[PDB]
């Protein structure tokens, strides 16, 4: 029950975070749904990568249950010659590899520091999820406000969130973000042919940003 606390997520919390995301987050993602992604250990491992950056937050109720998370990573301004490690490289899951390959392609097509060339460090919002028993109560907004406190404490001015869902992008707009980059699924043809055709409201990847 409530009030809930908002706390820093520790690496120890990884199993509990994954359990929560399986019930409330992963199955709602449109690319996951389009591919009919089953149980996917690679997705779970990839989802936990931001935690050691020590800027991910959990909402925890009076029973000690995680009822919301906002997983965040830190993004440092790249040098022109830096090449990012391809996430899809060495992925063993063929369906999930297609998703990571698209993520790598977005990274090659758009650099957030082209929008913000004077910024040295940007906060990267990766996964925002709230328990379906506790939605409409402002938990997402308070998780986001906790990240604003991290940003103020550390001199970070820009919050970046990549969305694969039209509905996710609108949630971020309601939270005060704006779109800075779009790539339509209909235009993503890495080997000459379309790979993704999710349900109609989902037109493409939308990168959202907020100056805070
Ligand atoms: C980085 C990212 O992943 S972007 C974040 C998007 N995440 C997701 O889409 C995961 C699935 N959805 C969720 O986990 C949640 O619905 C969230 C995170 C989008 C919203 O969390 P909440 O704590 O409910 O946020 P909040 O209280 O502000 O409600 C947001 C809106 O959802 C609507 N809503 C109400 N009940 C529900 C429900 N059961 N499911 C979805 N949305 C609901 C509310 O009416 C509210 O509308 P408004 O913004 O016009 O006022």
């Amino acid at each position: 029950h409530m009030p809930y606390t908002i706390e820093l997520i520790q690496p120890e919390d990884g199993e509990a975070v994954i359990a929560m995301l399986k019930t409330f987050f992963f199955k709602a993602e449109p690319l996951n749904t389009f591919l009919d992604l089953g149980e996917c250990k690679e997705l779970e491992k990839y989802s936990l990568k931001p935690l050691p950056d020590n800027c991910s937050y959990k909402a925890v109720n009076k029973k000690g249950e995680i009822i919301g998370v906002f997983l965040n990573g830190l993004m440092r301004r790249p040098s022109p010659d830096d090449v990012p490690e391809k996430a899809a490289d060495s992925c063993e899951h063929p369906k999930f590899k297609k998703i990571l390959s698209l993520m790598d392609h977005v990274e090659e097509q758009f650099n957030i520091f082209d929008v913000y060339p004077d910024e040295e460090l940007i906060l990267d919002g990766k996964i925002l999820s709230v328990d379906t028993n506790y939605r409409g109560l402002g938990i997402a907004g308070r998780l986001t406000e906790r990240a604003y406190e991290y940003m103020r404490e550390n001199g970070i001015n820009v919050y970046h969130v990549l969305c694969s869902s039209h509905y996710s992008a609108r949630v971020m707009e309601k939270l005060g973000f704006h779109e800075v980059f779009r790539m339509q699924f209909a235009d993503y043809k890495p080997q000459g042919e379309v790979v993704f055709k999710p349900a109609a409201p989902h037109v493409g990847i939308q990168v959202m940003a907020k100056e805070v």
